């Protein structure tokens, strides 16, 4: 006998803090996003639990994994857990669960591990609901607009690298660190939950200006830190554009590519 939990993930805005609801509460999230791709792994702490119940703080040493899952579309996984276990010495008892969160989405806080014992209290559908809080935090970007240094019209296809005071260089990746492919434009890092490496200089991701001039991203740590974009794809008739010292500050700024000059 087992009872479905179904876990939902909902964003707010960085300065509201959602009231908790109850196991028997079915909730829309009115006034915020599911997040889709949060990872989670669920632990059978019974027999952690039934060791010493009023000694127990949410520890998952050595305790199975019951469950792995990701959110999906509507910030949701679904998983049903049996609501009787054994402990430690093989004596049935009322399960534990313990939710930990392994991944969270691009521009969130993860969420704090939380536990409950089945049977849970469950809505009129039979579901245990649970909704943990995943608060958004701060992130800065930076786009950059490639333009011809004599007409000062956008130019596309100028290809970027960038690097940091270390002399590494920036690879996007997805969420679970796979190669991603990226195209022209500013990439939407956030959107894509998608993250920032930093490697050697041969194997980092190349950035580049699109039809209007465009290229950069979001999803950075802060606006203190310094980089540098490099030229490494220079359109054929103009020279390399000087290295663009930048912070992340959410700004948006020219990069100049002069005509190469052809002498009589």
């Amino acid at each position: 006998t087992t009872q479905n939990v179904v876990l939902t993930k909902y964003g707010f805005d960085k300065d509201v803090t959602a009231i908790d609801r109850a196991t028997d509460q079915i909730w829309t999230g009115d006034g915020a996003k599911p997040l889709q791709g949060v990872d989670f792994t669920i632990y059978n702490v019974t027999a952690n639990y039934w060791a010493s119940p009023k000694d127990y703080k949410g520890s998952f040493d050595s305790a199975p994994v019951a469950a792995t899952g990701t959110t999906n579309d509507k910030g949701q996984l679904t998983q049903a857990l049996p609501i009787q276990s054994k402990d430690a010495s093989g004596k049935t008892r009322a399960a534990v669960y313990l939710f930990h969160e392994t991944n969270p989405r691009a521009g969130y806080n993860t969420s704090a591990d939380f536990w409950l014992t089945l049977p849970a209290k469950a809505a009129a559908d039979g579901n245990v609901y649970v909704y943990p809080k995943n608060v958004q935090k701060t992130t800065y970007e930076r786009t950059f607009v490639k333009k011809d240094a004599e007409t000062k019209e956008v130019l596309e296809g100028a290809g970027f690298k960038i690097s940091n005071s270390d002399g590494k260089f920036l690879k996007l990746t997805d969420k679970d660190g796979q190669s991603v492919s990226i195209g022209e434009g500013f990439i939407d890092v956030l959107a894509n939950n998608y993250r920032l490496t930093w490697v050697a200089e041969s194997d980092a991701t190349v950035f580049t200006s699109d039809k209007s001039g465009k290229f950069g991203l979001n999803g950075f740590a802060d606006n203190t830190t310094t980089y540098t974009a490099v030229a490494t794809n220079v359109p054929d008739g103009y020279d390399a554009a000087a290295n663009t010292d930048f912070k992340a500050d959410n700004s948006s700024s020219d990069i100049l590519n002069a005509p190469s000059g052809i002498l009589p």
